[PDB]
C-alpha cells in the first residue's frame, strides 16, 4: 500500500521515494528515472531554438533546459501544440519558469507549479492507500507546564500520553504510580522514552489533535534545549514543518501525521472545538477537562498528578478513538483523489477536486490551465452571493413529507453538459441555455468536467447497488465509504466552479447550475401542487416539505410516491426525485429555522438551536416544554399558555433554586471576582450561590430569569402573539 511519496537529492539529480507497506512491513522504493518539466506555448515552433538556450541561476550554480519535445494535447477541447520542457532538478523549474514565460517566443507556460512528488504520482498513475493493508496507528498528546510570561516552549514538558490498540499509557518524570504510568528519570529521559516507544511500536500513522500547531512545535523547542534528536522519521529524520496559510503543518516521513483538528473542523459543526467538546459531540459521552492553571499548581504542590495523569491518559485514549472514526473516510477520500492521506486530510474540497481534475487531465491528455494571478484571484473573490430560500408558510402542519433531488447540482452539470470547455463553443449544432443568466452550453461533444461527473455518479450507483446486497458488514461498510467519498467529491464541483483559485474556474457554469437549480425545483413545486393537490410547506435548494391539507398519513404517502414516478419519468435522465421521509407534525420560522417530529417521537429540528453552552437553566428546560407542546401535543393554545403559567410562578418566586444557577464561566466577573483577595455556578438577584443566601424566608431571585432566560428562549418559536400576553397582565 502506498503511503506517500517524496524526493531526495543525490549528485544534483532528484530521486523519488515511494513509502509503502506491502504484505506486512514498511518499505521504500526508489526511482531515479522521473524527470521534472512543465509546458510552454510558443508563437512559432521555430523559436524553440532561441528558448532551449535560456538559463537561470539557483544556488550559485546554473539552471539550464535539459531536453525538449513538441507534443499535442487538448486545451479545453481545442487542439493545442506545445513544447514540453524537461529539467534536471525540481528546484530548477521555479528558478527559470518566469524567465521562460518572459521570453518573446512564449505566449504562456503550463503545469509548472506542481509538487514534483505529486506529479510523479499522477504520471506513473499510482494511487495511495490501496489494497487490503492494515496500518498500525498510534495516538499521542502532551500537557506542558504553562506560564503567562513564557515566550514559548519555555516551560518543560510534563507528560507524553499515548493510546494504542492495546491501551493508553502516560510517560512522566515526577511520581504517580498508576498501572498506566511509566517510570522514567528526568524530562529529557521522558521525551527519549516516547521516542523509543514510537520507533519500537513502528506505527504507520501518528494521530494528534491540533498537534500540527502545538505538540510538534513544542517537542521541537524542547528537543533543542535538551540536546536531543527527535528521530520520529521512518528514515531517521525529524518531523518536517510546513506552511499552511496562517497556520502550520507537520510531517513524519515514512509515516502519516493524521492531525484530527483540521479534519474535525471540516466535518462536525460546533461553536467550540475543544477535545472535550468534540469527544462529546461525537460519541455522546462526557469528557473531563483539567486546565493548565490547575495543572501548574498541581504538579508543584505535590499530588493532583493522579488527576493530571488521568486527564492525560484519556486525552490520548480519546484521540485514538476519534482517529479510528475519522481516518477511514479521509483514507477513502485519498484513494479516490490519488494523493497522500496527509494531504487530503488537510485539504478543502476545492483542492480535493483540483487534484482529481489534474490527474484526470494527465490520463485524458488535457493540458491543465493555470492558477489565477493575484489581480484575477482577487477579482474573483469580489463576486456576489445571493441565496434563494422562499419564505416559510407560517403555521403548524401535519402529515408532511420531504423530497430532495438525488444529486441536483451534479445532475445539471451532466444533463446540460455544463463546463468551461463547452461554454460559448462556436460552431455547434446543439446548445442548452441556462435560465435567467442565459449561458450557451454546447452539447455536441461531452465536456471535460461533466464527463468525469457522469462516471463518478455512475460508479457510486454501482456501489449503492452492490451495497444493498452483501451482508458481511466489513465488505459493506467498506463500500459504504466509497460511495460517500464519491458523493462528497461530486457535490464539490459546484463550489469548485466558483472557488477563486480553481484552475478550471467557471463563474458562468456556477451561475448556470444555480439558475437551473431554481427552475427545476420551482417546476416541481408547481407540478406537485396543481396536479397532486399538495401544498408546498417549506423549501430550500435541494428539496422541500409538503402535504395535502386534511389527509390521513396514508393518503399523503400514497399520493406522494405517485408524484415521484410522475416528474421522474418527466424530468431528464440524471435529474430524479426521491422520498426523503415523513414528519407527523412541524412548524417553520424563516430560513433554515424550523422543527419537526416523526411518527416514532423524536424531534429532529435544526432550525433554531442557539444553546447557551450549559443548559442555561430554566430556558433549556421550558424550551422543550413548549416545543413538545407544539409538536406532539399539537396544542397551540397550550405551549403559549405554558409560558403565562410559568411567568406567574417564577416572578412570584416559586420556581426551584438550582434551576437558576447559570452554569457558565471563563456582570460576568461580578460574583466571579467577588471571591478573590476556573468555573463556578451563580444565582445572583450580583450574588453567589451556596448555603448562605437562600433561607426560603429572607432571600429570593430576581425579575431577570423572566426577561433574560425563560422569555427570550421561546419568544421566536412562539409565532402568533407578542409576549405582551406571555406574562399575562
Ligand atoms: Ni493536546
Amino acid at each position: 500500500m502506498i503511503l506517500d511519496t517524496d524526493y531526495i537529492t543525490e549528485d544534483g539529480k532528484p530521486v523519488i521515494r515511494i513509502f509503502k507497506k506491502e504484505n506486512g512491513e514498511f518499505k521504500i522504493e526508489y526511482d531515479r528515472t522521473f524527470e521534472p518539466y512543465f509546458y510552454a506555448l510558443l508563437k512559432d515552433d521555430s523559436a524553440i531554438e532561441e528558448v532551449k538556450k535560456i538559463t537561470a541561476e539557483r544556488h550559485g550554480t546554473v539552471v539550464t533546459v535539459k531536453r525538449v519535445e513538441k507534443v499535442q494535447k487538448k486545451f479545453l477541447g481545442r487542439p493545442v501544440e506545445v513544447w514540453k520542457l524537461y529539467f534536471t532538478h525540481p528546484q530548477d523549474v521555479p528558478a527559470i519558469r518566469d524567465k521562460i514565460r518572459e521570453h518573446p517566443a512564449v505566449i504562456d507556460i503550463y503545469e509548472y507549479d506542481i509538487p514534483f512528488a505529486k506529479r510523479y504520482l499522477i504520471d506513473k498513475g499510482l494511487v495511495p492507500m490501496e489494497g487490503d493493508e492494515e496500518l498500525k496507528m498510534l495516538a499521542f498528546d502532551i500537557e506542558t507546564l504553562y506560564e503567562e510570561g513564557e515566550e514559548f516552549a519555555e516551560g518543560p514538558i510534563l507528560m507524553i500520553s499515548y493510546a494504542d490498540e492495546e491501551g493508553a499509557r502516560v510517560i512522566t518524570w515526577k511520581n504517580v504510580d498508576l498501572p498506566y504510568v511509566d517510570v522514567v528519570s528526568t524530562e529529557r529521559e521522558m521525551i527519549k522514552r516516547f521516542l523509543r516507544v514510537v520507533k519500537e511500536k513502528d506505527p504507520d500513522v501518528l494521530i494528534t489533535y491540533n498537534g500540527d500547531n502545538f505538540d510538534f512545535a513544542y517537542l521541537k523547542k524542547r528537543c533543542e534545549k535538551l540536546g536531543i534528536n527527535f528521530a520520529l522519521g521512518r528514515d531517521g529524520s525529524e518531523p518536517k514543518i510546513q506552511r499552511m496559510g496562517d497556520r502550520f503543518a507537520v510531517e513524519v516521513k515514512g509515516r502519516i501525521h493524521f492531525d484530527l483538528y483540521p479534519v474535525i473542523r471540516r466535518t462536525i459543526n460546533l461553536p467550540t472545538y475543544t477535545l472535550e467538546a468534540v469527544y462529546e459531540a461525537v460519541f455522546g459521552q462526557p469528557k473531563e477537562k483539567v486546565y493548565a492553571e490547575e495543572i501548574t499548581t498541581a504538579w508543584e504542590t505535590g499530588e493532583n498528578l493522579e488527576r493530571v495523569a488521568r486527564y492525560s491518559m484519556e486525552d490520548a485514549k480519546v484521540t485514538y478513538e476519534l482517529g479510528k472514526e475519522f481516518l477511514p473516510m479521509e483514507a477513502q477520500l485519498s484513494r479516490l483523489i490519488g494523493q497522500s492521506l496527509w494531504d487530503v486530510s488537510r485539504s478543502s474540497t476545492g483542492n480535493l477536486v483540483e487534484w482529481f481534475l489534474l490527474r484526470k487531465a494527465y490520463e485524458r491528455n488535457e493540458l491543465a490551465p493555470n492558477k489565477p494571478d493575484e489581480k484575477e484571484l482577487a477579482r474573483r473573490r469580489q463576486s456576489y452571493e445571493g441565496g434563494y430560500v422562499k419564505e416559510p408558510e407560517r403555521g403548524l402542519w401535519e402529515n408532511i413529507v420531504y423530497l430532495d433531488f438525488r444529486s441536483l447540482y451534479p445532475s445539471i452539470i451532466i444533463t446540460h453538459n455544463v463546463s468551461p470547455d463547452t461554454l460559448n463553443r462556436e460552431g455547434c449544432k446543439e446548445y442548452d441555455v441556462a435560465p435567467q443568466v442565459g449561458h450557451r452550453f454546447c452539447k455536441d461533444f461531452p465536456g471535460f468536467i461533466p464527463s468525469l461527473l457522469g462516471d463518478l455518479l455512475e460508479e457510486r450507483q454501482k456501489i449503492k447497488k452492490k451495497m444493498k446486497a452483501t451482508i458481511d458488514p466489513i465488505e459493506r461498510k467498506l463500500l459504504d465509504y466509497r460511495q460517500r467519498a464519491i458523493k462528497i467529491l461530486a457535490n464539490s464541483y459546484y463550489g469548485y466552479y466558483g472557488y477563486a483559485r480553481a484552475r478550471w474556474y467557471c463563474k458562468e457554469c456556477a451561475e448556470s447550475v444555480t439558475a437551473w437549480g431554481r427552475e427545476y425545483i420551482t417546476m416541481t413545486i408547481k407540478e406537485i401542487e396543481e396536479k397532486y393537490g399538495f401544498k408546498v410547506i417549506y423549501s430550500d435548494t435541494d428539496g422541500f416539505f409538503a402535504t395535502i391539507p386534511g389527509a390521513d398519513a396514508e393518503t399523503v404517502k400514497k399520493k406522494a410516491m405517485e408524484f415521484l414516478k410522475y416528474i421522474n419519468a418527466k424530468l431528464p435522465g440524471a435529474l430524479e426525485l426521491e422520498y426523503e421521509g415523513f414528519y407527523e407534525r412541524g412548524f417553520f420560522v424563516t430560513k433554515k429555522k424550523y422543527a419537526v417530529i416523526d411518527e416514532e417521537g423524536k424531534i429532529t429540528t435544526r432550525g433554531l438551536e442557539i444553546v447557551r453552552r450549559d443548559w442555561s437553566e430554566i430556558a433549556k428546560e421550558t424550551q422543550a416544554r413548549v416545543l413538545e407542546a407544539l409538536l406532539k401535543d399539537g396544542d397551540v393554545e397550550k405551549a403559549v399558555r405554558i409560558v403565562k403559567e410559568v411567568t406567574e410562578k417564577l416572578s412570584k418566586y416559586e420556581v426551584p433554586p438550582e434551576k437558576l444557577v447559570i452554569h457558565e464561566q471563563i456582570p460576568h466577573v461580578a460574583v466571579a471576582k467577588r471571591l478573590a483577595a476556573t468555573v463556578i455556578s451563580y444565582i445572583v438577584l450580583r450574588a453567589i450561590p451556596f448555603d448562605e443566601f437562600d433561607p426560603t424566608k429572607h432571600k429570593y431571585d430576581a425579575e431577570y430569569y423572566i426577561e433574560n432566560q425563560v422569555l427570550p428562549a421561546v419568544e421566536r418559536i412562539l409565532r402568533a402573539f407578542g409576549y405582551r400576553k406571555e406574562d399575562l397582565r
